[PDB]
């Protein structure tokens, strides 16, 4: 019982793309176990943002994600040391961000402390002239290598009628001892980030779902 | 009507990987609206292949995909004329594999025609030592870029317990006019290609069911 | 006395960009001591080209390299067997050109076959568009890996006052034992490709100087 | 006259790499118009560091460049503001290392401040079993896009007799308005980063040579 049907959370958040430095607080709550959560982000310095926040909203909680068909947590098996997240996410206009992440657990408010380098963004791209209307839903593909769960998606942001893709290249790493956690085999996580209000470009709202599950497809004989 | 729920199928491929040349010859059958089909193939020069068949599994079938949800079927609608695709597959060992291919309709034979060229495969890699066994379950994010329709997906090949990611960039370009189709939304196709044998790196016969849909995750307001 | 003081060229093309089929083929001659050679290419099958032919310009020649510093030829070495090359070439915008090419030698001619497959170019970028103005000259890097020598480059493609930047990647094989081969060890091979005139996307005349050598910076002890 | 034959550095870097958090400290000094310079670096916290310091190396000084050619100086030009520069560096067997770098001056001394992420380095490779022996010299490509100056380079990683290659993305941006800045065109920068001492993978001393230069290579009318 050491995740509750409803946490609390609160993210620090700071970094620097395209040279603009910024810092960011959110707080937010949601069922670990339905894999359901909102949070709201405060911009408290380098407001107003000049690029989408769309490119932040992912570094915004993997705690919150339905586990089907039994297959290990490694996230909240991680409780209470917690874990942490790396991630290069490379967008294919030339876009590279780059974040290192902290999970922690207070009582029942876990805490998110995220550091975030951007280069490299066209300034005529539509992050940095700040066009993008948010992601398509995803799948993550996500497997061991010795302890460490690793991270593949493929993610498309929303730029009118068109998609601008990224890659998804992701370490999660236990803070708890390997020897202490059952490793999941490889499987996917659906995910869907959904930026919810946005006011200034210094006050979002995100809503986020995330499903494990192995294919849907039947395997032949 | 133009497409039969049996079809039969004829491949021909030729190319390159590392400086070994091969060709092959593919006789298969399948259920295009079903999504399933099955496939032999025979490498007729270059026999036996000094790499992993694995390779070149997904080079060898877009018509058979089980359409969910009305979402529009470029492939199917593109016949008589039928349509092409290209890929480049990325390897994070190293490996590039880039393939261009041509779908043709004679009776109820889908004739296929592939060219393919491997470059910069690591020596001592699980392709060039065929090491490989056989490809996870992918899903393909589809969507469209006027009249051409595009995927991008993350594959895993099976290394034992470990992973080799790839990654696919692909082109499908129809014969048909641009103005005669209803082109499809960005969505997911579900692939499970499998290896059912293989003999003498020289026989190989596969079979794959493909599922074009939406997210399963409902969408919040 | 193999290779000689002035050697003629000859050059088969084929390939696939973006769905569009051609051939070409390439007349030439050079001084591979000194590092020069030059080459007319006739499109000889979908003529007019609808890219820009500078992508196919470095698919037109490693025998012509001037070496300093008595670095080992791997190229000049390899004859009379001759060698191969297989590269891929990513554009930050988007485009994979893949490539193989043969060189075979007989008296005085040498031959290069190459296949070419083009996938995932913009339309709306300056390829398919053809709005490029030639390449900036380059560095190659090459080093051996187990009897195979290995390029990188960066390459840029001038747009106007705009730089679009592509990536090498490159494996040349020698068709010679590779104990018969003194293998260089790491350096540096200076390449200028020059575009001397193209006439309705069908002829085109190339000139090309290339330098082996190390650093020009002194090491400090 | 603020930049002499004889300037002082002191750097200070922050970073994460695979998880491991670490602080370092450089002093050192150089002549900014002969490109030399050299460093003294301790690492202030997180000491033994547990992976290759030569990945951090060039991290640790743009404004020391010999400008040939009459060469427009962008960093040299952008003080007393000074500069910022960020890099993402892809090596070719799955490490990212994504920097963000502060270029002041205070008197003499050019005051550096780094922020650091590594993400997925492999736990085999030759950066988190520290066996890399250095950087072969490099050439990176330089070139205007509207105010910023941008970076390429392909450089080598000495693993024995083996090359690991990593790709260099960088952009520079003057904290100087664009407008009071000459931008230099397409140009090359060898560069020569030596250790010249290391001791407890805790201390290091670096030495460094610069040259701003167009192409050795002749153009031919």
């Amino acid at each position: 019982g050491l995740l509750k049907e409803s946490m609390r959370i609160k993210m620090y958040m700071e970094g620097t793309v395209n040279g603009h430095y910024f810092k960011c607080e959110g707080e937010g709550d949601g069922n670990p176990f339905a894999g359901t959560q909102s949070m709201r982000i405060h911009v408290t310095e380098g407001a107003p943002l000049p690029f989408a926040f769309d490119i932040l909203a992912p570094c915004c909680s993997r705690t919150f994600v339905h586990h089907t068909a039994e297959i290990p947590d490694f996230f909240k098996q991680s409780f209470p040391e917690g874990f942490t997240w790396e991630r290069t996410t490379t967008y294919e206009d030339g876009g590279i961000l780059t974040a290192h992440q902290d999970t922690s657990l207070e009582g029942n408010c876990l805490i998110y402390k995220v550091k975030v380098l951007g280069t490299n963004f066209p300034a005529d791209g539509p992050v940095m002239k700040n066009k993008s209307g948010g992601w398509e839903p995803s799948t993550e593909v996500v497997y061991p290598e010795n302890g460490v769960l690793c991270g593949r998606n493929v993610m498309a942001l929303k730029v009118g009628d068109r998609r601008l893709i990224c890659h998804h290249y992701t370490s999660y790493r236990s803070k708890k001892a390997v020897r202490a956690l059952t490793m999941p085999g490889f499987h996917f996580t659906d995910i869907r980030l959904q930026m919810l209000r946005k006011e200034k470009d210094e006050y979002f709202e995100l809503y986020e779902a995330s499903v494990a599950r192995y294919s849907d497809l039947p395997e032949k004989a």
